[PDB]
């Protein structure tokens, strides 16, 4: 199917997913000097106190920490969102080297990796119904650079040997995603889509300005994962990011000056 190589990478996705050439695709480059501070923006509200993680999965594209979204336990509201968005899963995209990996860029700058905290609007009932709506999803993007170690990430780094190949999964309860958040909630926001197929244009993107630091060893463990499935030729899971897409008829708002 689709992947990230030279034969199935992003530049090929449009053949099986025409919306790849859509009018509100992600990711995009964030021109910090062209984004306009928006007063009407309300303060962001991250209520992850009752978050309940369940499993960690290698899907052959990335690895998802999945949560129990059967109740309003870890929600995202305020900011540009109208209503309540339930956290369903979070994933990363990283590069083969520290100077790449992120999907969004800031003034064309690429980060070592990008963390996506995915939530879906609770007025749609579930995630599968929510992805079919223009305001069905809210994704919290957080950049990752190499530097100091991010303690709240080590628990995820330690379990990755259990999900090395596509399809493998492992119990992963009691993970607190608040350890993955940066100090500040300053953000840019814009209307976009999922960054992998089906590339549905259903996402409100909230990208935090302040990155989180991770050690080179923490990301190195990311690079030891496998695209392939067990017993198959080893393709290392690296550079699983979509490059910046055309901004088109969109303006990026900022929550700060
Ligand atoms: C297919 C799917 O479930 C998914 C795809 C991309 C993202 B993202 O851009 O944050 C999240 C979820
Ligand atoms: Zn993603």
């Amino acid at each position: 199917h689709w992947g990230y190589g030279k034969h199935n990478g992003p530049e090929h996705w449009h053949k099986d997913f025409p919306i790849a050439k859509g009018e509100r695709q992600s990711p995009v480059d964030i021109d910090t000097h062209t984004a306009k501070y928006d007063p009407s923006l309300k303060p962001l509200s991250v209520s992850y106190d009752q978050a309940t993680s369940l499993r960690i999965l290698n899907n052959g594209h990335a690895f998802n920490v999945e949560f129990d979204d059967s109740q309003d336990k870890a929600v995202l509201k305020g900011g540009p969102l109208d209503g309540t968005y339930r956290l369903i899963q979070f994933h990363f995209h990283w590069g083969s080297l520290d100077g790449q990996g992120s999907e969004h860029t800031v003034d064309k700058k690429k980060y070592a990796a990008e963390l996506h905290l995915v939530h879906w609007n609770t007025k749609y009932g579930d995630f599968g119904k929510a992805v079919q709506q223009p305001d069905g999803l809210a994704v919290l993007g957080i950049f990752l650079k190499v530097g100091s170690a991010k303690p709240g990430l080590q628990k995820v780094v330690d379990v990755l040997d259990s999900i090395k190949t596509k399809g493998k999964s492992a119990d992963f309860t009691n993970f607190d995603p608040r350890g993955l958040l940066p100090e500040s909630l300053d953000y840019w926001t814009y209307p976009g889509s999922l960054t992998t197929p089906p590339l549905l244009e259903c996402v409100t993107w909230i990208v935090l300005k302040e990155p989180i630091s991770v050690s080179s060893e923490q990301v190195l463990k990311f690079r030891k994962l496998n695209f392939n499935g067990e017993g198959e030729p080893e393709e290392l899971m690296v550079d699983n990011w979509r490059p910046a897409q055309p901004l088109k008829n969109r303006q990026i708002k900022a929550s700060f000056k």
